[PDB]
């Protein structure tokens, strides 16, 4: 079914956001949605043909929920009054649209490669691995930005129940 190293990281992601309700907390929403997206991915990078397009569209669906978390995690820093957590949240953040991006990038090179140019076992596992490390650093990044976030909001209109 999945490439497992793709589903870790989604999961590592969800045990995280699962912390804390989604109930008045966009962070929390679209961090919960990137994991199970995520998990979609490590289906389709697993499976196909025919999971091209589809591959394609669920890179840009993390992509756009990665969007809103960087954008409300960056107004959480800017009330921040902890130097040290604001400067590090806001680094960890402004990471993201660039991971995100690529992330885009290397899901269309996996699921287009060269057009119709013939591709080797090689250039195709090359590929995967590519996504995959992409894959694990945009988990790891958002996961970071949830603790930070959440450390930052201490210190402050955005809600932060535990489960």
């Amino acid at each position: 079914p999945v490439n497992q190293p793709i589903l870790a990281a989604a999961q590592s992601l969800h045990r995280e956001a699962t912390k804390w309700s989604s109930k008045g907390n966009d962070i929390i929403a679209a961090a919960k949605r990137m994991a199970l997206l995520m998990a979609e991915m490590s289906r389709l990078v697993r499976g196909g043909s025919g999971t091209k397009r589809a591959l394609i569209q669920c890179a840009k669906d993390i992509a756009k929920a990665s969007d809103e978390v960087t954008r409300l995690a960056k107004e959480v820093a800017k009330q921040c009054t902890d130097k040290r957590i604001r400067t590090n949240l806001l680094q960890v953040c402004e990471r993201i649209p660039t991971i995100s991006t690529q992330l885009k990038i290397l899901s269309t090179v996996k699921a287009t490669m060269l057009g119709r140019t013939n591709i080797s076992d090689e250039e195709s596992e090359q590929a995967t691995e590519m996504l995959v490390h992409n894959a694990q650093n945009l988990m790891q990044s958002v996961k970071e930005t949830v603790r930070e976030a959440e450390a930052a909001s201490i210190k402050i209109t955005l809600r932060w129940v535990r489960k």
